[PDB]
């Protein structure tokens, strides 16, 4: 009666060449691959838009 | 025999407002003025410049 057939997730690397299938949850529990010791960021805007 | 004028040697500040003259002391004892928060290199050369 068409039968389906059924794929499964896949799994996407997170640190400790640790395995999950949500982003979120990897990221919360083990983190990023790499480490870039800082974001320094810049502002083009009003005042309002800095505060 | 003429005069000579002495002119007293300028001072640089340093992290948190200090003043020295020399800045390899200045830099030791106190630090840099700014917080980058690492360096990321990057290296063009042949494997024995990367050694």
């Amino acid at each position: 009666m068409k039968e389906l057939i059924y794929i499964e997730e896949p799994s996407i690397l997170f640190a400790h060449g640790q395995k999950c299938t949500d982003p979120r949850d990897g990221l919360a529990l083990f983190g990023p691959l790499n480490q870039i010791y800082g974001i320094k960021s810049g502002v083009v805007g009003t005042q309002k838009g800095l505060q």
